[PDB]
């Protein structure tokens, strides 16, 4: 019952890999301690292969089968449509990994006959064959972090032709099923503003609230064949077209359960008997499995008035406290149950009695004040990884702009407003690239966004208060300041000075640029401009944004 077996062949790159932070003329204005920033490469993949390779033991009790039966009853109310080739092709990112069969993502997006023909033959083969393991590529991801070094994460993905077929059979399932099965517990249905509201409302609804986050050590590797067959049995409860049922059963037996791993050089690296990180069902499967195991663990631990918030492999639980002794013992029993279900933790969970102390999705709730002095709750995170990635993106073009996603998702934060908006609007002004649409990810899905649309997007996700927050918490300020000293980032006063320049430059330009200057940099000036709602905010087609998670799912919206 090993998560992986290996041949000894190495995980190889597809191009030249840089691990050291690239430096240009704009680097120093953002970050001085360059040596602190690094990118993971395939050369550390051997260290990751060791960490993810282990035996899985699974003991399934009555709480587990009880929760499963309820999940299946809710799943039986779902009706899912089969997507056409064209529809599935349009969901493919432009920079998605090319096929081994002579076509790429642009060919798929342009509906080229060679791509469309191969997709049809892959589909027919899924319907005809339910036993042949589907080949996957194993690659090391190149992700940027600040030191204290993490080994590269591994991405396991089938061919582009299989990926388009997964969309046809399961895109509607993975987009509609989680919210039906989990209701309000499904976290990917919420914008950051709706998630804040949900958590504060849940925390308030308890007499003596207690909360914790459960961090499973390498979740993908803890996912067993049993778990993947349980997920398929959940998908099979839906009202599906007969071709979709057969494709789902085939994709499960041939791909989802496991299969051979091939490097970029076409060599066999070994065999996967756990979750693939680069399939359409990664996010949905992980969400369901985590919800199933955590809900059964909640029953085994006898947690009182339990409220969960699950999204992918990330889990937040809020419940009624029984005092620090009984809470510690309840969390030990919850951990023991999760361990038996093959989901042991990285760090053992800790009970928290202050909402602001619970960390999940690397985020925590914090408080600031609006223009009328009223308390406003927002989601924040340690700005180290966002700032390290922004330093990389200042000197190199990347297929996903993490700074853009970070401004969108963390717009109310002190660091996104003063540093990220200031730095990147300065770069866009100098290059006259304000109107150029940039790629970013929201819950694993890829989006092409125009920076000039940022004030309307932020209003819709966070409200106008996002442009007026002040009097941030001492804890938040100290965490931001501590990060700036560590990375060698200029103090917040320098950023204020730079923002007055960025704002004036945006205003001088009029139109949409002036709107950016007005709303995004109102914090920079003492004499504040009046921020009324934006007409274009209501015109925004923000559908598909907070519907589901698609991490590793190769989705473009
Ligand atoms: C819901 O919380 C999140 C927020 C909040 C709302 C806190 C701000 C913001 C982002 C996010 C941040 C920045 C850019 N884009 C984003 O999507 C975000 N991104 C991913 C995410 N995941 C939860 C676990 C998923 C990975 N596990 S897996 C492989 O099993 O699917 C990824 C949660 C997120």
């Amino acid at each position: 019952h090993m998560s992986y077996t290996w041949t000894g062949a190495l995980i190889t790159p597809c191009a030249a890999e840089e691990s050291k932070l690239p430096i240009n003329a704009l680097s120093n204005s953002l970050l001085r301690h360059h040596n602190m920033v690094y990118a993971t490469t395939s050369r550390s993949a051997g260290l990751r292969q060791k960490k993810v390779t282990f035996d899985r033991l699974q003991v399934l009790d009555d709480h587990y089968r009880d929760v499963l039966k309820e999940m299946k009853a809710k799943a039986s109310t779902v009706k899912a449509k089969l997507l056409s080739v064209e529809e599935a092709c349009k969901l493919t990112p432009p920079h998605s990994a090319k096929s081994k069969f002579g076509y790429g993502a642009k060919d798929v997006r342009n509906l080229s006959s060679k791509a469309v023909n191969h997709i049809h033959s892959v589909w027919k083969d899924l319907l005809e064959d339910t036993v042949t393991p589907i080949d996957t590529t194993i690659m090391a991801k190149n992700e940027v972090f600040c030191v204290q070094r993490k080994p590269a994460r591994l991405i396991v993905f089938p061919d582009l032709g299989v990926r388009v077929c997964e969309k046809m059979a399961l895109y509607d399932v993975v987009s509609t099923l989680p919210q039906v099965v989990m209701g309000s517990s499904y976290g990917f249905q919420y914008s950051p503003g709706q998630r804040v509201e949900f958590l504060v409302n849940t925390w308030k609804s308890k007499k003596n609230p207690m909360g914790f986050s459960y961090d499973t050590r390498c979740f993908d590797s803890t996912v067993t064949e049993n778990d993947i067959r349980v997920e398929e049995s959940i998908y099979q409860c839906c009202d599906l077209a007969p071709e979709a049922r057969q494709a789902i059963k085939s994709l499960t037996e041939r791909l989802y359960i496991g299969g051979p791993l091939t490097n970029s050089k076409g060599q066999n690296c070994g065999y996967r008997r756990c979750r693939a990180s680069g399939v359409l069902t990664t996010s949905c499967g992980n969400t369901l499995t985590c919800y199933l195991k955590a809900s059964a663990a909640c029953r085994a631990a006898k947690l009182q008035d339990c409220t969960m918030l699950v999204n992918g492999d990330d889990l937040v639980v809020i419940c009624e406290s029984a005092g620090t002794q009984e809470d510690a013992a309840s969390l030990r029993v919850f951990t023991e149950a999760m361990t038996r279900y093959s989901a042991p933790p990285g760090d053992p969970p800790q009970p928290e009695y202050d909402l602001e102390l619970i960390t999940s999705c690397s985020s925590n709730v914090s408080v600031a004040h609006d223009a009328s002095g009223k308390r406003v709750y927002y989601l924040t995170r340690d700005p180290t990884t966002p700032l390290a990635r922004a330093a990389w993106e200042t000197a190199r073009h990347t297929p996903v702009n993490s700074w853009l996603g970070n401004i969108i998702m963390y717009a109310p934060t002190l660091w996104a407003r003063m540093i990220l908006m200031t730095h990147f609007f300065s770069i866009l002004l100098a290059q006259e690239q304000l109107e150029k649409a940039l790629d970013c990810q929201i819950y694993g899905a890829c989006y092409s966004i125009e920076p000039l649309d940022l004030p309307q997007i932020i209003e819709r996700l966070h409200g106008l208060s996002a442009f007026s927050l002040h009097s941030y918490s001492p804890g938040e300020i100290n965490r931001v300041a501590s990060c700036l000293r560590k990375l060698g980032v200029p103090p917040l006063r320098v950023w204020r000075h730079r923002a007055r320049s960025v704002r004036a430059r945006l205003l001088s330009q009029g139109g949409r640029a002036a709107t950016c200057g007005k709303y995004l940099f109102n914090w920079a000036v003492k004499t504040k401009l009046k921020l009324t709602p934006i007409p274009a905010a209501s015109r925004l087609d923000l559908s598909g944004w907070f519907v589901a998670g698609y991490s590793g799912g190769d989705i473009y919206h």
